Parts: C-alpha cells; structure tokens; sequence
C-alpha cells in the first residue's frame, strides 16, 4: 500500500524568498539548502522547495481549489492568523467550515490553509451536518 | 509553528474516476464521501478530492513540478510501478537518480509519486554525492 506521505514539492520562483518564507515565517526547520531547492521539515513531513523555470506567480483567481493545510494548535490560531496578516500574506479565502482554518498565498501563490481539527473532528462535524449526499464508510 | 501537514486536497472532475483511482488502484482507505468530494487516508494523511467546476486534465507538460510523493516499502516498489504501469497510468517522468522513485499523474494530472526512502536517507546519499551549491544545517 502507500504507507504515508514521503514528501511535498513545491515549485517555486525565487529560492531565497521561498526558504525565508517557510522557514522564517512558517517556522519549518531547515535541513539542507542547493542552488535549486531547499529541503524542509514541518513535524514528521519533509517538505521540498524546487526551483523551476517555468514557476511564476500564479494568482488566487487562475489556480483552482488544490491547497496545502498545516495543523496549528488552537491556542496558536489567532496569534499565527495575527503574525500571517502583518507579514501582509494574500487571503484567498474566507473562514466558513469544520474548526478554525485561515488560508494564505505562499510567495509564488501556492495556496496554503492553517487548520485546527483532525479528520476525525471533521467527521464528527459532518455526522451532525452532513454534506449533500453525504455516506460514511464505515457501515 | 506549524506543527504537521493537516490534509491535502485535490482539485478533481471527475469524483467517480478520482475516487476509483485513490481509493481502488492506490488503495488509500475511503472515510466518507458526498456529492462533491471524498476523505481519504493514506496512513496519518488525511487526502481530501474535491470537486472543482475549474479542474480540467493539466498535461503534465503544462504543470510545473510540484509534485506529491508517496512512500512505499521496498519490496512494494517494483510491483506497486508494474500494477500501476498495467492499469494504464500516465509517467510524467524518468527516474534519472540511484534511489527508487516512479513519476505518475492522477486522473486529472496531479503529480505524483512512489518513494522509497526517508529525508535522512537523501541527506546521506546527497553527503556522499552533493548537489551544486549543497548545505547542509548540521554545522552550527
């Protein structure tokens, strides 16, 4: 089977504002660092950042709903929202589903999520609300 | 402090296709699923396809190389890359490192891939061969 994520690769534009990002802003350790990329770690994730010639920024209105969310603890939300909104981050979205989520442009305009709750939270949400057409697997 | 990848969603088209392909030929365990989209896991992953009105299929010559890697077990590699190969999955590209990694597209073009190997095992491979330019953060 596939046994977990092993890793995400992110295409990026400009190495050097990308690492700063992830790594100063975001706060993922770094691990090692190339002329093309840079290899990250956010908990158990390793996270690749790859220099690509054909990245440029991509605005929120062209890419579709692909994103990224990050486990922040609840306590952390507000304060994190806080320091992502003087750092002047571009919202592409407003809060209206299962638990605190706050979503946020990475510099090249990868679409990123902050996000208190597991699955199993959300699970729980939708067996009080369920989504249209909405079946559980377990049965 | 981020503290761990919380979900991954996909844009999809198709939530019928996707979810035979995630859940069926990937073998990611299916949780719930509604008109619009699925939650899967893949271990401690929660994946989420979405259905999007935007999502067409992005031919991997028009996506940049953002990609998502999957782990597998050694012994899995090669059968899971022939099982994959015989359901008529799509290769976005060749395998030109000394590790074990198979490039493919999900039904709508995601870049994936089957891993096998930790971040400290890259770290060593790339200690004995560097990549131009290589730091590494051990070296206070």
């Amino acid at each position: 089977m596939l046994q977990s994520l092993n890793h995400l690769t992110l295409a990026v534009s400009d190495l050097q504002k990308s690492v700063t990002f992830w790594h100063e802003l975001l706060g993922l350790t770094l691990h090692a660092r190339w002329n093309t990329g840079a290899y990250l770690t956010c908990g158990d994730l390793w996270v690749c950042l790859s220099y690509d010639e054909a990245r440029q920024y991509v605005p929120p209105q062209e890419s579709d709903y692909t994103h990224y969310a990050f486990t922040v603890a609840e306590e952390d939300f507000e304060p994190l929202s806080q320091r992502l909104e003087q750092a002047g981050v571009t919202i592409w979205k407003q809060n209206k589903s299962e638990g605190a989520s706050f979503y946020f442009l990475d510099p090249d305009g990868h679409k990123l999520e902050l996000h208190v709750g597991s699955l199993a939270a959300r699970l729980a949400a939708c067996r009080e609300k369920p989504y249209a057409g909405m079946v559980f697997t377990s049965d």
